[PDB]
C-alpha cells in the first residue's frame, strides 16, 4: 500500500503513466478500439491476449510484468441511463478488486464511459463519483488521466473538496 494513499489528476496520455499498473478503458471484445484503448494497445499490445470481458467487469493481462486492467464501461448509446449507471459503478468495483489483488502501490485510471461511450453526455461527475466509491477503500495511490484542461481543473477541484 501507499504510505499516505492519495488521489491526483494529470492531463497527459495514460500510456505515459508513472504508476505500477494501468486501467484500460476497454471494449468488451479486446479490440484495439479508439481513444485511451488505442493508446493502451499501441503501448502494451501483448496485454490484449484474451482480454475480452463483459460490460461491468475488469480483466487483467500482464505485459511483461506490467499489469493492464481492462475495465469495460457501458456504452450509454446502448444502455438506459439506469442500467448504464449500474454497469459503470460495477466496472469500477471490479477495478478496485484487481488493484487490491495485484498488491500494487499505485494505479493510473481514466474516467470510464466519458469518451465515445458517453452517449454524447458530460459524465465527468458520474464517472468520477463511481471511481471514488470503488477506490476509496483501496490503499493504492490513484492517478487519474484526462486530456481536457477544463476536465483537469474540475477533477482536481473534486479531489481537493474532500481533503
Ligand atoms: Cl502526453
Ligand atoms: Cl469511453
Ligand atoms: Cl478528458
Amino acid at each position: 500500500g501507499a504510505m499516505a494513499p492519495s488521489y491526483r489528476v494529470k492531463r497527459m496520455d495514460i500510456a505515459k503513466n508513472d504508476e505500477e499498473c494501468v486501467v484500460n478503458a476497454a471494449n468488451p471484445r479486446g479490440l484495439p478500439g479508439d481513444g485511451v484503448c488505442k493508446a493502451v494497445y499501441k503501448k502494451w499490445p501483448e496485454s490484449f491476449k484474451n482480454s475480452a470481458t463483459p460490460v461491468g467487469t475488469a480483466k487483467t493481462v500482464m505485459c511483461g510484468t506490467y499489469p493492464v486492467i481492462h475495465a469495460v464501461g457501458p456504452n450509454f448509446s446502448n444502455y438506459t441511463e439506469s442500467e448504464g449507471d449500474r454497469e459503470l459503478a460495477a466496472a469500477y468495483r471490479e477495478v478496485a478488486k484487481e488493484v487490491t489483488r495485484l498488491g500494487v502501490n499505485s494505479v493510473a485510471i481514466p474516467l470510464l464511459s466519458t469518451g465515445v461511450y458517453s452517449g454524447g453526455k458530460d459524465r465527468l461527475t458520474q464517472s468520477l463519483n463511481h471511481l471514488f466509491t470503488a477506490m476509496d477503500s483501496t490503499d493504492a495511490d490513484v492517478v487519474i488521466y484526462c486530456r481536457d484542461k477544463e476536465w483537469e481543473k474540475k477533477i482536481s477541484e473534486a479531489i481537493q473538496m474532500r481533503t
